[PDB]
């Protein structure tokens, strides 16, 4: 009843070297998207988002991702605790997603200002999904940085029908 692409081992998975997690707040637009529960869709293309990143007190995230579907802004809230090191985070509040086991995201590269890799690795339902997303604080990224994310995505074990970058519009992830 499900195929999954196994997650890659997070040896595979780079981590950012001195994370600066003040300098990774802000919005983020997902100009890239890659994974193994992730297909490309032709007839209806994946629409851009947008993930806004801010700071608490205690030095958690609340994560927030603004989505246009169905003509209106869906708004999906996370919350990304620190993990074993700076630049990994875990899942907080658990609990209140059904069947979630465990959820784990490794920043793979950022320069904080332009762009950023980020590896999520979730357990759902016993189900391992992983994915990886581009990050652009513009809505457009050069080829480079495009091509070294399907590499990086081939290097885990994605084909290209797996990897997709979602078109820019301009409801919900402008604000
Ligand atoms: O199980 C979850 N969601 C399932 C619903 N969708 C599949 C997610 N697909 C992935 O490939 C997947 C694999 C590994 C980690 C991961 O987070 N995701 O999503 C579709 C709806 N998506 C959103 O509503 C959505 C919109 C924007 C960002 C976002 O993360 N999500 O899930 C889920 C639970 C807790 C926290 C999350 O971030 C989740 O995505
Ligand atoms: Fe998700
Ligand atoms: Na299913
Ligand atoms: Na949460
Ligand atoms: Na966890
Ligand atoms: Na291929």
């Amino acid at each position: 009843t499900s195929d999954l692409i196994p997650a890659p081992p997070l040896s595979k998975v780079p981590l950012q070297q001195n994370f600066q997690d003040n300098q990774f707040q802000g919005k983020w637009y997902v100009v890239g998207l890659a994974g193994n529960a992730i297909l490309r869709e032709d007839k209806d293309p994946q629409k851009m988002y947008a993930t806004i990143y801010e700071l608490k007190e205690d030095k958690s995230y609340n994560v927030t991702s603004v989505l246009f579907r169905k003509k209106k802004c869906d708004y999906w809230i996370r919350t990304f605790v620190p993990g074993s090191q700076p630049g990994e985070f875990t899942l907080g509040n658990i609990k209140s997603y059904p069947g979630l086991t465990s959820y784990l995201v490794r920043v793979v590269s950022t320069n904080y200002n332009q762009h950023a890799m980020v590896f999520f690795k979730k357990v759902s339902q016993n189900r391992e999904y992983f994915k990886i997303t581009l990050y652009g604080r513009t809505k457009e990224l050069t080829s480079e940085l495009k091509e070294n994310f399907i590499r990086f995505s081939k290097s885990l074990g994605l084909p290209e029908n797996h990897i997709v970058f979602p078109v820019p519009i301009d409801q919900c992830i402008d604000g």
